[PDB]
């Protein structure tokens, strides 16, 4: 019913210069292994990981940008420093264009699994995360946009125009998805992220709830900023409840990619906000309404290793089939995220009869 997709060699990617980067090997791992705790896997069928090919990821990508990144695989220490500081916050190792290549792949052997009806739904423990990545350049801890790559590939087996929604709930923007997909009305793009008027990074207007899309784009790229608070669970479902599922009911998406980073919940360095692993499986659960069931949750940020553990294992436990938690929509919302929200209705009501 469940797939999952998970590979160690995807660890061999770290930080030779600062060991206690966030962005650890034992990301991956430490969500695998509670997946084993909670006795998850045993219920999901594992798909294996391959690498992508070079041709795919032309799908998102420049071949300048592709033959950068995959010239470091052989580069001196001396050389890995000097192009990752050509770049927004990356550090690039010898392993790093592999498992680049490991984390897309293993997300396009997972759609393809959901696509020939194998399995329902599926899961994706990859690193590094893809969604800062752009056509052209690697950014914040991404080289490859997996997320954006992976709905190209599924349109490539399927259907050239096949509405593919991309959700993506990381706490930070996914600037190169957005980027990707921007004059694109087949692939709906919406992103919730705190923004603080464009302090957070990636330090962008591009984040704001003003840029809709371009032209046969527009209307199909939602930004919904947080600004000035700490949102939690609360901000998240009135989100959802105002903005994503109606939206998301009107373009009727025939796939459903989860940018699934983690770096929203309780305790995370990266963060600053409280949403919990309850508050996860409700958004996941909310999303299997879509699309005949049909849900790809990758795996972006999340730096709190026992947090990202526990919530990604709840959307797991959602996508298995487990009853969803009961969470009180009757919680008043933080101020600013009541204007957030409204911010984006307004922006939107032009393009979405449901919001109307
Ligand atoms: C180089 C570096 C390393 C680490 C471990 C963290 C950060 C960092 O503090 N950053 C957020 C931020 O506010 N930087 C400001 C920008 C304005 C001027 C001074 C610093 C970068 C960052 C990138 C990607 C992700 C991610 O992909 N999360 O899922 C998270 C953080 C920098
Ligand atoms: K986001
Ligand atoms: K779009
Ligand atoms: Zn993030």
């Amino acid at each position: 019913i469940t797939g999952l997709v998970y590979d160690q060699r995807m660890m061999l990617h770290h930080n030779m210069w600062d060991s206690h980067h966030p962005e650890l090997p034992q990301r991956i791992s430490r969500i695998f292994s509670r997946h084993e705790e909670l006795r998850l896997l045993s219920r999901c069928h594992r798909i294996p990981a391959r690498l992508a090919t070079e041709e795919e990821l032309a799908l998102c990508h420049s071949s300048k940008h592709i033959s950068i990144i995959k010239s470091s695989e052989h580069m001196k220490p001396r050389d890995l420093n000097r192009l990752g500081d050509e770049y927004n916050s990356i550090f690039i190792s010898n392993e790093s264009y592999t498992c680049a290549l490991l984390a897309a792949g293993s997300c396009f052997n997972s759609a393809q699994a959901i696509l020939t009806g194998q399995v329902r739904n599926a899961v994706a423990i990859v690193r590094p995360p893809g969604h800062h990545a752009e056509k052209d350049t690697a950014c914040g801890f991404c080289f490859f946009n997996t997320a954006a790559l992976t709905a190209r590939y599924a349109q490539s087996i399927t259907r050239e125009s096949l509405r593919v929604l991309i959700v993506d709930w990381d706490v930070h923007h996914g600037n190169g998805t957005q980027h990707i997909f921007e004059e694109d009305d087949s692939v709906l793009y919406i992103s919730l992220h705190r923004y603080e008027d464009g302090a957070f990074f990636p330090n962008s207007e591009d984040a704001n709830y003003d840029k809709v899309g371009l032209g046969k784009g527009r209307g199909y790229n939602v930004n919904i900023p947080w600004n000035g608070g700490k949102m939690g669970d609360p901000e998240y479902m009135a989100a959802f409840h105002h903005l994503v599922m109606p939206i998301a009911r009107e373009f009727a998406p025939e796939l459903v990619l989860v940018s699934a980073g983690f770096d929203a919940a309780r305790g995370d360095p990266l963060g600053g906000f409280q949403v919990t692993p309850e508050g996860y499986a409700h958004l996941t659960h909310q999303l299997m309404s879509l699309a005949a069931g049909r849900v790809l949750i990758i795996l972006e940020g999340g730096y709190n290793l026992t947090s990202i553990s526990e919530s990604m294992s709840m959307c797991t436990s959602m996508l298995l089939g487990d009853s969803p938690p009961s969470l009180d929509h009757l919680t008043p919302l933080k101020t600013s995220a009541t204007v957030s929200i409204n911010n984006v209705l307004r922006a939107h009501a032009p393009f979405w009869s449901s919001l109307r």
